[PDB]
């Protein structure tokens, strides 16, 4: 089986990205967190699928792409063909959702992990089912070219604890953060 979950780091102007790489600089175990949320599994034989669009894949550095011990596919309907390191291409979040039932990736996959960008977050949000949304609160403006949706706050509701989720505030290199998890099913 698995769960559709969207994972995110956002700074206080909702802002995800600007040129390339993130707003913020490098914030080590807000990585560490993303690796060890995405990756985890304890379900012998499957692994989580992690979907993600054009924009996002190449923000990704080449020494880190694709993501070890994921299944990685990029979605685009730009793309002719995979990127080089990734598994598979579909052109929407529905056909990849389809993809997860045929043969190959069926007996294979755990969790489901949208990680980006703008537009996949928007498919997800407005997609029928019980989505959760891991959202990492950077306390800090940032100047950027890429932005998350605002939460409805009215819809999805914030979830007071979570396994493996820590509740109180981080801080590194200066800058606070916190992580929430939200979650919806219509
Ligand atoms: C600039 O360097 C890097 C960038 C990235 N990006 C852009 C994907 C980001 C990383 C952090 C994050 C993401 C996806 C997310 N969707 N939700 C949360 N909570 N946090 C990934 C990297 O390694 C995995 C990397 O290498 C260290």
């Amino acid at each position: 089986v698995g769960s559709l979950n969207c994972i995110v780091a956002v700074s206080q102007n909702m802002g995800i990205g600007k040129n390339g790489d993130l707003p913020w600089p490098p914030l080590r175990n807000e990585f560490r967190y993303f690796q060890r949320m995405t990756t985890t599994s304890s379900v012998e034989g499957k692994q989580n699928l992690v979907i993600m669009g054009k924009k996002t894949w190449f923000s990704i550095p080449e020494k880190n792409r694709p993501l070890k011990g994921r299944i990685n596919l990029v979605l685009s309907r730009e793309l002719k063909e995979p990127p080089q390191g990734a598994h598979f291409l579909s052109r929407s979040l529905d056909d990849a959702l389809k993809l997860t039932e045929q043969p190959e990736l069926a007996n294979k996959v755990d969790m489901v992990w949208i990680v980006g960008g703008s537009s996949v977050y928007k498919e997800a949000m407005n997609h029928p089912g019980h989505l959760k949304l891991f959202v990492t609160r950077i306390m800090q403006d940032f100047e950027s070219d890429t932005f998350f949706p605002e939460i409805d706050l009215e819809k999805y509701k914030l979830l007071p604890e979570y396994p493996g989720v820590l509740s109180d505030v981080q801080e590194e290199k200066g800058i606070k953060y916190k992580f929430e998890v939200y979650e919806k099913n219509d």
